[PDB]
C-alpha cells in the first residue's frame, strides 16, 4: 500500500537524480569545451540534442514523482 | 495511525526540481557563451542562480532536518 | 520491521547525492562566471576546479550505486 508506493517513488526518484547528474556532466563538458577556446558546429549540434534527451526524461520522472506523490498522500489518508 | 516517516513533505523532489531550475540556467548560460565564443540579461542570470542556490540549501537543511527526526523515530521503538 | 529501517536508510545517501550534486552545480557555476568574465597562474586555479569536479563526481556515483543497492534490497524486500 503506502510502503510499496514510497518505494516506487524512490525508484522514478532516484532515476530523476541520475539523470540529473548525466546532465552536470554534458555542462562540464561545455564549459571545457569553452575553456579551451579561450585558454565544432555538429559537436555541439550532438550536445543540443544529448541535453534536450536528458532535460526531456527528467521532466518526465519529476512529473511521475510528482504523480505518486499524490497517489501516496491520498493512500495515506483514509487508510 | 501511521509513523511520521511516511508522510512528512516530500522536500527531497522539490530539491531535485529546484536543481532542474539550476541546471537549466547553467544550461542557458553555457549557450550564450558559446554563440560568442564561435561567433541586464545577466544580473537577471545572476539573481535567479542565487535565488534557486538559496532554495535548494533551504530545502537541503529542511531534508537534513527530517532525516534526524526519522532516525530518531526508528530508533524509539 | 526492516522495510522502513531500509527507506530511512536509502533517504539518507539520497540525500547526501542531492548536496554533492549541488556543489558540483556550484562548481560549474563558477565555471561559466569565469568564461563570462572574459568575454563581457589560471591553468593551476582551472585543474584545481577539474580535480573538484572529479572528486565529487567519483561520490556522487558511489551515493547513487549504494541508492540503488537499498532500492534493490526494498523492493525485494516488498516480494
Amino acid at each position: 500500500q503506502l510502503l510499496s508506493g514510497i518505494v516506487q517513488q524512490r525508484n522514478n526518484m532516484l532515476r530523476a537524480i541520475e539523470a540529473q547528474q548525466h546532465l552536470l556532466q554534458l555542462t562540464v563538458w561545455g564549459i571545457k569545451q569553452l575553456q579551451a577556446r579561450i585558454l565544432g558546429h555538429t559537436t555541439w549540434m550532438e550536445w543540443d540534442r544529448e541535453i534536450n534527451n536528458y532535460t526531456s526524461l527528467i521532466h518526465s520522472l519529476i512529473e511521475e514523482s510528482q504523480n505518486q506523490q499524490e497517489k501516496n498522500e491520498q493512500e495515506l489518508l483514509g487508510g
